[PDB]
């Protein structure tokens, strides 16, 4: 009788990746978890880390794949099936190359850019029609490849603004859930 929203933060396992650009999705997820007030516990029938509760005035299932990017879909798909969550009710948080650093954009569907985790999720759901909270990390230092770039840590110049950026993404996520796509992206977007 409740029919939720599934919020998924993308990132890789492990100390080793805790501070990479590719782990912004996790950071935002940890903040949302803090706002909900509980810790992540493993959802045994899916293997992902799940937090359940109220967020932005509604019922929310917060998750973090405990599997690696390439395979996030194998837990996110089942997890969505577990709660009968439609694609339109799924929100995925991720780092974005096609947008400058600190810029946050909200989108429904469309290409998944160079993000291998998004690729996985869409391939598991059978559709690209889910909401994305894109957190800008920017384009590459001239010849360094995308994938490797997102697997590196933030430069210290970046490291300082990251905590603020994450809170803002968390706010934009609550804004999306509370008000809806159009209203939220009109508040969050400027040239």
């Amino acid at each position: 009788m409740a029919e939720p929203l599934l919020v998924v933060g993308l990132g890789n396992p492990g100390p080793t990746y805790a501070k990479t650009r590719h782990n912004l999705g996790f950071m935002v997820a940890d903040v949302l978890a803090g706002r909900i007030g509980s810790a992540f516990k493993v959802h045994k029938k899916s293997g992902a880390e799940v937090v359940t509760g109220r967020l932005a005035g509604t019922t929310v299932v917060l998750a973090k794949p405990r599997i690696s990017m390439n395979e996030s879909g194998r837990q996110v798909g089942p997890l969505a099936k577990f709660y009968s969550v439609p694609p339109q009710q799924i929100v995925v948080i991720h780092d974005e190359l096609d947008i400058d650093f600190g810029r946050i954009r909200l989108k429904l569907g469309g290409g998944e850019g160079g993000h291998n985790g998004l690729r996985s999720v869409a391939s598991a759901l059978g559709t690209k029609n889910f909401h994305r909270v894109r957190i800008g990390v920017g384009r590459p230092p001239g010849r360094k490849d995308p994938a490797a770039f997102v697997l590196e840590n933030f430069t210290s110049a970046e490291r300082a603004e990251v905590p603020t950026i994450v809170e803002q993404a968390a706010d934009a996520t609550e804004l999306l859930i509370a008000q809806g796509l159009e209203p939220a992206q009109n508040t969050v977007h400027a040239w």
